[PDB]
């Protein structure tokens, strides 16, 4: 109503349920909405984001919409902390879930999963959209098992400079192409390798990539051209998708469009 933009929530509206933990902004809590709808509720620490450039930026993302991508529902900016209101993900952060060893996977659950981040990605891609930190910690799992894509392009909006260079002692290099190690060029391809890495962490079950070196020796590792090697519940099929991400070169990477089709045709395959 009066007072407030079309990205923009009015915070009264809310009713607070259950803390869900606490990550780069700070706590995220689960919640209502006047009084019916689920949602998650990001409370924004206090020097943590760029707001003025997140809030701008929200108007863009309130137009992404896409069943595989945690909708963004609107902000609320009027105080701090600032809150980002979101989809609610009953099952929590992918990388957790899939180290819960209860629920004895199949490998088709596995793939499934995969599916759903690369369609989620393929409509971003779509959109020449960035997610420019894909990784498992930044997919969540709803109450029927789907996984969606979180905190998309979110990224560019952190003040902490630890996580926004190379030159960061918490830099994504694990999920990180030689180019943007090497000269920090961002692009799809970059977003097509991520993916990939993030396809070695589901079929890992949610081992960390190159889990026995530093994030230096990762550099070095994969800037001479080594990689990941194959997760024992990977086919050879599932094996070469995500490792056709790991082109050296960026243009011979797939696109996201590609990927699907891959995935689609070894789930027929293997079904
Ligand atoms: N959208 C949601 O429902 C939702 C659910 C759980 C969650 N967990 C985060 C994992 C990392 C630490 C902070 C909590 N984040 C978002």
């Amino acid at each position: 109503g009066l007072g407030y933009g079309s990205w923009e929530i009015d915070p009264k509206d809310l009713t607070f349920l259950k803390e869900l933990g606490t990550g780069q902004f700070g706590v995220v809590k689960y919640g209502k909405w006047r009084g019916q709808y689920d949602v998650a509720i990001k409370m924004i620490k206090e020097g943590s984001m760029s707001e003025d450039e997140f809030i701008e930026e929200a108007k863009v993302m309130m137009n992404l919409s896409h069943e595989k991508l945690v909708q963004l529902y609107g902000v609320c900016t009027k105080q701090r902390p600032i809150f980002i209101i979101t989809e609610y993900m009953a099952n929590g952060c992918l990388l957790n879930y899939l180290r819960e060893m209860r629920h004895r996977f199949q490998t088709q659950q596995l793939l499934e999963m995969c599916k759903d981040v690369c369609e989620a990605m393929e409509y971003l891609e779509s959109k020449q959209f960035l997610h420019r930190d894909l990784a498992a910690r930044n997919c969540l799992v709803n109450d029927q098992g789907v996984v969606k894509v979180s905190d998309f392009g979110l990224s560019r909006y952190v003040l902490d400079d630890e996580y926004t260079s190379s030159v960061g002692s918490k830099f994504p290099v694990r999920w990180s192409p030689p180019e943007v190690l090497m000269y920090s060029k961002f692009s799809s391809k970059s977003d097509i390798w991520a993916f990939g890495v993030l396809m070695w962490e589901i079929y890992s079950l949610g081992k960390m990539p190159y889990e026995r070196f530093t994030n230096s020796e990762t550099a070095e590792h994969i800037a001479q051209g080594l990689r990941l090697y194959r997760p024992h519940l990977a086919s050879e099929k599932v094996y070469t998708i995500m490792y056709s991400c790991w082109h050296e070169k960026a243009d011979e990477r797939p696109t996201f469009k590609i990927l699907l089709s891959n995935i689609l045709d070894v789930m027929d395959e293997e079904s």
